[PDB]
């Protein structure tokens, strides 16, 4: 029981952190900070596990957050969002856990950066999905993908549910495309650049990895150790893409359950 709540506690001693509310400064109030903890995170609630290693595994983590932020103000809203969400039942990973703790001790806005950070990981996939749909298409009908010179213009803002040019430079899709090299063709009569399916996956300017060696025409067997063919790569990437979309798309009800949390113990203890 207090046993742990002292471990953790003392945890802010090796780390090298003040932690205010937030205008109190606390780290030196031990028994403060232990009864905060001991409100918020009830005994049960910490996880063990049966051989405990669990508990290690959250201390391991509460330890990591500590000594990767570069703040030595810490405020206690985020020093409470590591410990909820790296010892409970309602942990995430630490992709999201950075996101949350760091904009709370720049005295940010958790909700909002989480959102957009969700926006930029919706818009690369949703840049994806069209790629893949396009990919399947070709194959299907005639066997032969092309990228380059014949590629869909990914920069295209009907591709993407925007009707209007202008509000389509403010999307999360447009900042992603615009950071992409062009590729000059000729389709009717004149001269048009575009972004190719071959330019957005050879770049280095997103989330997702870049495809290293693309060829410009990708085609069904036509006559080894060779590696993989283009669908079967997209396919990987947007898988990965769609995992991590998934995980942040669910930590907005986890932020909003312990922001709630979180202003009923605030409140709770504004008095004691």
């Amino acid at each position: 029981g207090s046993s742990v709540l002292e471990e953790l506690v003392q945890l802010v001693a090796a780390a090298n952190i003040d932690i205010s509310i937030k205008n109190r400064v606390i780290t030196d109030d031990i028994e403060l900070l232990k009864k905060i903890l001991a409100y918020f995170l009830p005994e049960d609630a910490i996880l063990k596990g049966g051989h405990d290693n669990q508990l290690q595994n959250g201390i391991k983590r509460v330890k990591e957050f500590l000594e990767s932020s570069p703040n030595t103000q810490w405020e206690l809203r985020a020093f409470m969002a590591v410990m909820h969400f790296s010892l409970t039942a309602d942990r995430i990973d630490d992709d999201i856990l950075k996101v949350i703790v760091d904009s709370m001790n720049h005295h940010g806005d958790a909700r909002s950066k989480l959102r957009e950070e969700l926006a930029e990981l919706t818009a690369e996939l949703k840049i994806y999905s069209v790629i893949q749909a396009e990919i399947n298409k070709h194959l299907s009908s005639s066997g032969t993908i092309n990228i380059h010179d014949k590629s869909i213009n990914l920069m295209d803002k009907n591709l993407y549910g925007y009707t209007d040019e202008e509000i389509f430079k403010a999307s999360a899709e447009y900042k992603i495309l615009e950071k992409m090299p062009q590729t000059t063709i000729q389709v009717d009569g004149s001269e048009k650049k575009i972004v190719s399916i071959k330019d957005f996956l050879g770049s280095e300017n997103k989330r997702t990895g870049a495809l290293g060696n693309l060829k410009n025409s990708y085609s069904y067997n036509k006559d080894s150790d060779k590696s993989r063919p283009l669908n079967d790569l997209v396919s990987q990437k947007t898988t990965q893409l769609s995992d991590i979309t998934s995980r942040f798309n669910s930590a907005i009800e986890a932020l909003n359950r312990f922001i709630q949390k979180y202003d009923s113990v605030m409140q709770r203890l504004l008095d004691d």
